[PDB]
This record gives C-alpha cells, structure tokens and sequence, in this order.
C-alpha cells in the first residue's frame, strides 16, 4: 500500500517473469531424462537384436 505508483509496478513485473523459467525446471528434468532414455531406444531402434 504506497503511492499511486503503478506505473512501476507493471515494470518489476517483468522480474517476476523469472518464474516462467523456474517453472519449466522440472520440465527441463524430465526432458533431460527423456533424452538419456531416447538416445538408447532411438539408437537400439535401428537393426534391433533381429
């Protein structure tokens, strides 16, 4: 509750935006993994075992 300064406001949101980033953390941990696992199926997935 300060000042009619609004107009700052909406500025310093724009560092708050740094969650968007923090958010797809986990995403980021799941793609890692997903990678790891598809470089083996995606590489065993050529001539299998026959």
């Amino acid at each position: 509750a300060e000042g009619d300064d609004p107009a700052k406001a909406a500025f310093n949101s724009l560092q708050a935006s740094a969650t968007e980033y923090i958010g797809y953390a986990w995403a980021m941990v799941v793609v890692i993994v997903g990678a790891t696992i598809g470089i083996k199926l995606f590489k065993k997935f050529t001539s299998k075992a026959s």
